[PDB]
């Protein structure tokens, strides 16, 4: 059950889910403490019951990673999932005062920088915080067992200053007989958008750390808080449940990289990745 | 599938299927791991062994004050901390600028202010940092569905100034037909201690804030991270899982709270627990 988990996640979600109502004001089907353990040897859960944005998710972890927090960056890279955020708008009468696109501290300032006085994105905060980001790789190859590897995207007091607190607020890795697997605590999730992508999105920060550390991959645990559906997009979802999933892709890398830093969208090599075609 | 028993299973596959390592001390290991337990008129203390239930009660009392002294404690006899509070072991590490009961911001002072500047127990923090707590209890009397409802015991600022990293990272809380809801990550717990101990724990404070808004507990998601069983305690555990648990015991709150902490051991009625004697 690699593919299979994230299917009947959502059909829990249908039968046995309870009206909930979501913070734009549109009903949910909700349940809680849902739970998956996905498979990152020799596969990637790239879900073929419908497809995944795959450049966007490559390229919000590199923007993570190197410790950015911006909308242009992004939109730079013409992904424009971030962008409704910064805005004159959006910030301003949002109660921002100040600075022309910052998102706040948002994730990967909180991983690379921890504490650290949010003045504005592009002053640049190198040596402050505390980087969680890698303190683990600088872990994992110290004390490869541990309890302690964790990044936490919480932090309570930046959080009036962050457009929206973590969807995903932390990760924690775990190694045993040579092979990587990492858990990441999706408080919220939408098992339509949401959901798919943040499978991608972890899944992938560990195949990072795989040929990184010379570990190969064990695992993901996708945990989830509250996962929900959407009312309008059951019948939508209804039927992409009525679809035969196909197997999982491969995800290669080309280049070695010693930098945890160093990476970008080209080192990425997929292989074999048909999903089914929308509506 | 559910409650005492799937904690049976944990134990159950942790013993045949985990990761022999060492920390010290070797162990068999296991990663990602949940379980649900109903807190719907029975409270979740396990009866395979017997749990400490004023420890239970009273730590919380003092984590919800959020006072962190050894010494608070040991006077009620209930001394889990003094290990970690005492002058032999505080002094080894750097702590020889510390007083005798006294360990650092975690817990429950992280709960009750977040981000503030740790001086010591002796000083009263009021007026300082944020609390996750009071805010979390003040959420669910206006707007009951929010997502963001959350408390994470991680900071890597204070953690260089705590006797030891917080052991359950996170809770996040649910509302759903006026049923309050709680799942606790573990980053570690030792499925024969200290697991079963915060089983006991958060069901409590699931229990103290239904009570305090006047919502009724639905349901307790155990999240675990590492989750291990020590080769000191493996052969006496497997006769542990030869019984069969007995129904669980009621939990009552008898004088009416409207504040968090008036909470004395004294309100807590705790009826039908017999849990399997030693050995």
């Amino acid at each position: 059950t690699g593919e299979l988990q994230y299917l009947k996640q959502v059909d829990d979600i249908l039968r046995y889910g309870v009206r909930k109502r979501d913070r734009t004001g549109i009903g949910t089907l909700s349940l809680f403490g849902m739970q998956a353990r996905y498979n990152l040897r020799n596969e990637f859960p790239l879900l073929t019951t419908k497809r995944v944005f795959w450049r966007a998710v490559v390229e919000e972890l590199l923007w993570f990673i190197r410790g950015s927090t911006d909308s242009k960056e992004l939109a730079a890279k013409d992904i424009h999932i971030w962008d409704i955020y910064g805005s004159s708008k959006f910030l301003n009468r949002n109660g921002f005062h100040k600075r022309h696109g910052d998102l706040g501290p948002i994730y990967g300032f909180q991983w690379r920088h921890f504490g650290a006085e949010y003045k504005d994105c592009q002053s640049n905060y190198l040596q402050q915080g505390i980087d969680q980001l890698q303190t683990v790789i600088d872990t994992i190859k110290t004390n490869p067992e541990s309890r302690r590897m964790i990044i936490s995207s919480w932090n309570p007091k930046d959080i009036p200053l962050m457009v929206l607190p973590p969807c995903h607020t932390l990760c924690q890795f775990y190694v045993a007989n040579g092979e990587l697997s990492c858990q990441v605590y999706q408080r919220s999730g939408d098992m339509g958008l949401g959901v798919p992508f943040n499978i991608a999105g972890y899944a992938l920060l560990t195949y990072i750390v795989a040929h990184v550390t010379g570990l190969k991959t064990g695992d993901l645990i996708h945990t989830m808080g509250d996962a929900h559906i959407y009312l309008n997009h059951i019948d939508a979802l209804k039927v992409q449940l009525a679809r035969s999933p196909k197997p999982f892709p491969c995800l290669k890398i080309i280049r070695n990289v010693t930098d945890i830093n160093d990476f970008k969208w080209d080192d990425f090599q997929l292989d074999g990745y048909n999903p089914h075609p929308p509506l």
